[PDB]
């Protein structure tokens, strides 16, 4: 389904990456995050909602979703509850690392690649295509 | 044109805020920002470019875009420098109380613009994008 995504956390270097991912598509956007908090994580859902149509997130039920700001921005944004990116994306960031200073553009950059990689289509073409196919 | 995004920058409350607009669909990302910096631009665009197809940015052309780590953002991204917004403060403006922190209320913002409908920014870009494909 074009609404249905899943999100993860990854860590490295000390900080925490939020990883979500279209499920249809394979399309990622993540972010580095200061802490695993209800604070940022409502920031996140918030951003990836502004942006895409998120009708589903599949998360891992930690304690960074059982408070009252992410349980508001969820309701406020629309959005309900109900493996090998991690790996990947971490390779890419391998790959990256050394260009840039600070983790957070090594991640970016991991983003662009991952992405824009095509194997076809990309992510980035099969995520347009099953959304623009779900408008239609 | 598909591919074509323009970047503007705007203040608020000691802030800086730049605001990508996709020129074809009226799409918007924006993001509040620490300082109009070279590095702080070039790492918006990085985003940018990662997450939609961006061939050519408009720009203002001013100080955060005659530097090194800017120009070399855009080239390794494979970007050129060859109403949307006004609206953007006023929502800002209706949702600034239901957050502590600037950056919520843009991403609020962003969030409305985006969403509004007889197909919303959000709808014609994926539109236009997958026609192109
Ligand atoms: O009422 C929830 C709104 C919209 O989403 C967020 C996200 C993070 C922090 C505050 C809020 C307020
Ligand atoms: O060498 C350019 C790359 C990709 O983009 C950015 C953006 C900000 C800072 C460093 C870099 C490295
Ligand atoms: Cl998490
Ligand atoms: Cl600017």
């Amino acid at each position: 389904s074009p609404g249905i995504w899943q999100l993860d956390c990854t860590h490295l270097e000390g900080k925490v990456i939020l990883v979500a991912v279209h499920v249809a598509s394979g399309y990622i956007e993540a972010e580095v995050i200061p802490a695993e908090t209800g604070q940022e994580t409502a920031y996140f859902l918030l951003k990836l909602a502004g942006r895409w149509p998120v009708k589903t997130v599949h998360t891992d039920n930690g304690s960074n979703f059982t408070g009252a700001t992410v349980r508001a921005a969820c309701d406020w944004a629309g959005i309900k509850q109900e493996e090998s990116m991690n790996k990947e994306l971490k390779k890419i960031i391998g790959q990256v690392r050394d260009q840039a200073e600070h983790l957070k553009t090594a991640v970016q950059m991991a983003v662009f690649i991952h992405n824009h990689k095509r194997k076809g289509y990309s992510a980035g073409e099969r995520i347009v295509d099953i959304i623009a196919t779900d408008i239609q």
